[PDB]
């Protein structure tokens, strides 16, 4: 099969990178047993949606629950805790990451369940943003450890090297677990062929800019 493998990615370095060399970041610290049962997936070009439909990996509608607001995410995208040029292997394992969700080079999405999405616990508590991704490449967790998978509920998209802001199309702001608004991001390079963004018509949609001032709302640190 062919991907996009790493495309997506803001840090450099992993942009830069043959996907041999990723692929070996990923699955190094594998467990013996685990490598013989597991094999390291990437979303491939032309995917199987969650509603069966076939789909370019584009057109595959991404989410991604962040405490960050839109004026750091439609700025920078979503830049990874790791970044450093050489970083620890526990840093660029995939499995890991999957189970424990420590420090690292990866960028965390779910896929969209066509027929809802994965919540996490504190959804519903502070103000919180789900932002809505449509991106080329990344690792298919699932896929890659199967069963084996510690928690598949994720249907957990992971994207080493994180994710430039063009491929973020929009984000539901939550206050307490209420759309507030969605934002639009200006930037977003559209693929053609996607479907309107999901809204109330109570919700204001409304056109990001760099330090909008209402796009700075996020909890106390």
């Amino acid at each position: 099969y062919m991907t996009n493998g790493i495309q997506a990615a803001v840090v450099e370095w992993i942009r830069a990178l043959d996907l041999e060399i990723i692929s070996l970041l990923l699955s190094r610290a594998w467990p013996m047993a685990l490598l013989a049962t597991s094999e390291l997936r990437w979303r491939p070009t032309v995917l199987t949606d969650t509603d069966n439909v076939v789909r370019l990996d584009r057109r595959q509608r991404l989410v991604r629950w962040d405490r960050r607001p839109p004026n750091e995410i439609f700025l920078d995208g979503f830049v990874p805790i790791v970044t450093r040029e050489n970083p620890d292997w526990e840093e660029t394992d995939l499995y890991g990451f999957a189970k424990n969700n420590h420090p690292s080079i990866f960028v965390s999405t779910t896929k969209t369940q066509r027929n809802y999405v994965w919540t996490p616990r504190n959804a519903n508590r502070g103000i919180v943003y789900q932002y809505e991704i449509y991106a080329p490449g990344g690792v298919d967790v699932n896929d890659s450890f199967s069963d084996a998978s510690p928690w598949p509920n994720q249907m957990q998209v992971a994207f080493p090297g994180g994710i430039q802001n063009i491929y973020i199309r929009s984000a539901r702001e939550l206050h307490n677990g209420r759309i507030q608004r969605i934002w639009i991001n200006p930037n977003f390079l559209d693929p053609g062929d996607l479907e309107p963004i999901v809204s109330s018509s109570r919700t204001p949609q409304v056109i990001w800019r760099m330090n909008h001032p209402d796009g700075g709302h996020r909890d106390q640190r």
